[PDB]
């Protein structure tokens, strides 16, 4: 029987479309009156800090914060604009207040909590992450809170989840991770005993459906499926 449904952050609880948006705002913002299109900067930085996180899956924890960091510093050499040296609080400040959850966040974990345990884990650096899930207003749904700061790795990393599931006192086959990335989530999250549901909403992932136990597009068919479990 399931007793825990944990989930990813970004692309699964976090907005695709608003991160971009988001994004945009803090390029618009870094660069100013520079004669540089942001557009063609988020485009950059999206690519270069993709990478990056790319060749840190598995792998010992590292500052995200950091690692991007590095990719704006490098942005700034090669367009010529001045690094801020504020960047991290800019980029902070953005994404409280142009943040949006998909519509029916609340209502799942919402509906979730009382009859399971409702957690958290993601690839995050833990301060942030909770300055950010405040901002959004549902750092107190959660049950628990997992990062790859604490567990030391991150994802696809079997020690992040290892300390999920004991930080809710349940084995890996009573619970279900619900994420983004097919391989990430729910190779990772399978590791462990886990079920594992992928959020597709536009069906752009097919190609990688295989890896998962169950694919999604609203949030909302995941008690169905929990149920359905038990």
């Amino acid at each position: 029987m399931i007793r825990a449904v944990f989930f990813d952050f970004v692309g699964t609880l976090l907005s695709v479309e608003g991160e971009a948006k988001t994004h945009l705002k803090i390029m618009e913002e870094v660069l100013g009156d520079y004669p540089l299109n942001p557009k063609t900067l988020l485009d950059e930085y999206e690519k270069l800090t993709r990478e990056a996180f790319s060749n840190y899956a598995g792998k010992p924890y590292r500052p995200i914060r950091d690692i991007e960091e590095e990719v704006m510093r490098k942005l700034a050499e090669k367009y010529g604009f001045k690094y801020p040296e504020n960047f991290w609080e800019i980029h902070l400040r953005m994404h409280q207040r142009y943040g949006e959850l998909y519509p029916e966040v609340v209502e799942v974990l919402k509906s979730l909590k009382g009859k399971y345990h409702v957690g958290m884990i993601t690839d995050s650096d833990t301060e942030y992450l909770m300055a950010h899930l405040d901002a959004l207003g549902i750092k107190d749904l959660f049950d628990s809170i997992t990062t790859s700061e604490e567990a030391g790795f991150f994802k696809p990393h079997p020690r992040i989840f290892e300390l999920a599931l004991k930080k809710a006192g349940v084995k890996g086959e009573e619970a279900v991770y619900v994420g983004d990335n097919p391989v990430k989530d729910c190779g990772g999250s399978k590791n462990l005993g886990m079920t594992s549901i992928l959020l597709d909403r536009k069906g752009e992932k097919r190609e990688f459906w295989d890896k998962c136990d169950f694919i999604v597009s609203d949030l909302r068919e995941v008690i169905k499926i929990v149920d359905e479990l038990n």
